[PDB]
């Protein structure tokens, strides 16, 4: 589990959206697993704008938070869980680190800022959802 929160905005993984979220709706990409709704109250987490592929990402299956190297976001073909069949999912940066299931919505920031949240993983990889492109997030 876990959000950013910014602005009047939340985001979330699309497949842990709740009810409220869905009524709430802004955004939704079911490709990049990204789930965007709006807020009453306001977030305190800078989205950052860079090109960094170093950063730390929080492991809940491990209560740590480990450094990574990164790849640039891109299209990566992803294996089939509870919530998607196997497909390409866009967007996603993926690094060498432990994940599970339940890591999803764990935060990678960089200096800049929150860079995106945990949305694959096994075989010794984890997958992130890339939300620096989202410039609107910023504004209104
Ligand atoms: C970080 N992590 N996430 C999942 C997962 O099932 N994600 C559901 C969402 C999804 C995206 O594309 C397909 N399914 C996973 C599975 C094994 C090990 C680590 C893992
Ligand atoms: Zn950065």
């Amino acid at each position: 589990s876990g959000a950013i929160y910014v602005g009047n905005y939340r985001v979330v993984n699309r497949h842990l959206a709740t009810h409220n979220d869905w009524a709430n709706l802004v955004w939704e990409d079911s490709s990049r697993d990204l789930l965007v709704s709006s807020t009453t109250a306001q977030g305190c987490d800078t989205i950052a704008r860079c090109d960094c592929q170093t950063g730390v990402y929080y492991c809940s299956s491990r209560r740590k938070h480990y450094p990574v190297s990164f790849s640039k976001p891109s299209l990566i073909f992803v294996e089939a869980s509870e919530y998607y069949p196997a497909r390409y999912q866009s967007h996603l940066m993926l690094a060498v680190g432990h994940s599970e299931p339940g890591d999803c919505g764990g935060i990678l920031r960089c200096q800049h800022g929150v860079v995106g949240i945990v949305s694959t993983g096994g075989n010794g990889l984890v997958g992130f959802a890339d939300v620096r492109d989202l410039l609107w997030l910023d504004e209104e």
